[PDB]
C-alpha cells in the first residue's frame, strides 16, 4: 500500500508519493494512473481544500526515450499528461475550483537520488503546495 | 507589420512572448496546433536558443472558455500543456538542441495578456521562459 511523503522545502509543502515496494506507479509509456494511485490521490484532495494555498502538478518519466525521439511524442509529453492524470483524480476527489495554478512536465529531469538503482521509479507525479512567495513568483512571471 | 518579441525580467529567468499586431491567436478553439505564423517564428528562436548555456522552460495558455465537464475530464489544463509541448515540437523541428527544454508549463487561463480580457482569442498561446541558474538548480538539485 503506497503512502503519501510531506515535508517542508522552500517553495511550501512538497506531496510525494511513495511505494513500499519500491515499485514504479505508472506502466512504462502509460499516464494511467492505477486503482492504488487512485485512491491516496482522492483522498488527499478535501484536505488540499482545506489549506487555503494553490497547488502545483509535475509529471515525471524516467529516462527510456521513445523512437524519434524528441521531435515528435515524448516523454515531456508523456509527464505532462502524468501532471493532468493525477489532477483528474483529485478533481474526482473533489478538489476545488481554481486550486490548481500550474500543471507541468518535468520528464526525466528531476532523478530521485536514493530511491535505488532503477531508473523506473522516476514513473511518478509530485505535488507542491505553494507558500504565497512561490504563487506570487509564478504569477508575476 | 511582423510580430515582435516582447522580453522581460521575471523571477525565474528571462520571459519571451511573442506578440502579433495582427491579433492572430497562436492557436485555434480547442487546438494544440501551431498556427503556421508562429511555426516560422518559433523556428527562427530555435538556433537563438541554442546560443545560450541556459536552459529552457515553455508554457501554454487558453482562453476563459471551459469544456463540456468543466474540469473533471479534459479542460484548459491538458489543452495548454498541450499547447506548451506543441511549440516545443516545433522547436526541435527549427534546430533545437537536445536537452535545452528542462520544463513545459500548463498555466490554463490563469494568466491573461497584460491588458486583454482572459476571454480574449490572443489568450490562446505559448510562452518562452530562458532559466537563469539559480531556478535551474531548484529544478536539477531538488
Ligand atoms: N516492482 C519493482 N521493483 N519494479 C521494478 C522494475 C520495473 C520494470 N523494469 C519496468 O520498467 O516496468
Ligand atoms: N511504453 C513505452 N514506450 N515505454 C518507453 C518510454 C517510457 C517512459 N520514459 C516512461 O517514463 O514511462
Ligand atoms: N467545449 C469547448 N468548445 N471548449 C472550448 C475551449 C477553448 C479553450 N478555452 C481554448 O483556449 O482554446
Amino acid at each position: 500500500r503506497p503512502h503519501l511523503k510531506i515535508d517542508l522545502v522552500q517553495e511550501g509543502l512538497r506531496i510525494q508519493i511513495i511505494d513500499s515496494q519500491n515499485r514504479p506507479m505508472f506502466k512504462t509509456g502509460s499516464a494511467e494512473v492505477e486503482p492504488y494511485m487512485r485512491d491516496i490521490l482522492r483522498a488527499i484532495a478535501p484536505v488540499l481544500n482545506g489549506i487555503p494555498n494553490r497547488i502545483s502538478l509535475a509529471g515525471h518519466t524516467d529516462d527510456f526515450p521513445y523512437a524519434n525521439g524528441e521531435k515528435g511524442y515524448s516523454n515531456w509529453e508523456l509527464s505532462a499528461d502524468r501532471a493532468n492524470a493525477s489532477r483528474r483524480e483529485l478533481v474526482a476527489g473533489g478538489l476545488d475550483n481554481g486550486k490548481v495554478l500550474r500543471v507541468v512536465g518535468m520528464a526525466a529531469t528531476m532523478r530521485l537520488s536514493d530511491r535505488g538503482p532503477d531508473d523506473a521509479i522516476n514513473r511518478r507525479i509530485s505535488l507542491l503546495v505553494l507558500n504565497k512567495q512561490a504563487e506570487q513568483a509564478i504569477l508575476h512571471h
